[PDB]
């Protein structure tokens, strides 16, 4: 009978078109690829917060009296067929992977 | 100067040869390919968990009374060259991506 402090939701995304890449650089993602007779796609697996707050409190299962808590997304690193200004390119790029939560000192 | 409930370590992995894909069969990665020696890697972004318990109740930041908690690893899923022995392909590959505070309601 586990649970989650924060709340995931998953989506595969098949139409992304801005991301940021490993070198904080806002690049466009060619999501599709029509290279003749044939057409590719770019699928990304994301999952982010269902909410920053589970509880109004912040995070599920908190100490709110020492604690105060959001629910954020984290990342991974994918390759990704980009553009930017310049040129097309291979790029690492950010992706939303997990939910987590988030402390902080409580003021007391 | 925010605190994490669930402590991750990150590493780059470049000579990845085994994994599972996205229909739980096991596959070999691919790390390497190398056309007229111009090589290719396949790198991943891996965030594990340091430990199931940072804090000795488990998790940071948990109200220890109401609640059990312990740290443990999520994936998330990575398109990667791999071969089942029976083709080479493009698979999506269970990656480790985060550390997740799991929730456990305690006998009170
Ligand atoms: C920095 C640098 C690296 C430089 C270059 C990296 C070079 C090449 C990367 C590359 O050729 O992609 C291969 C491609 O994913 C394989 O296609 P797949 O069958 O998975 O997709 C089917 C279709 N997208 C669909 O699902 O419909």
């Amino acid at each position: 009978g586990e649970f989650s402090v924060c709340d995931s939701v998953s989506v595969w995304v098949g139409d992304k078109t801005t991301a940021t890449d490993i070198k904080g650089k806002e690049v466009t993602v060619l999501a599709e690829v029509n290279i003749n007779n044939s057409v590719f796609r770019q699928y990304f697996f994301e999952t982010k917060c269902r909410a920053s707050n589970p509880v109004e409190s912040g995070c599920r299962g908190i100490d709110s009296k020492h604690w105060n808590s959001y629910c954020t997304t984290t990342h991974t690193f994918v390759k990704a067929l980009t553009t930017d200004e310049k040129q097309a390119a291979w790029r690492f790029i950010r992706i939303d992977t997990a939910c987590v939560c988030v402390l902080s000192r409580k003021a007391t």
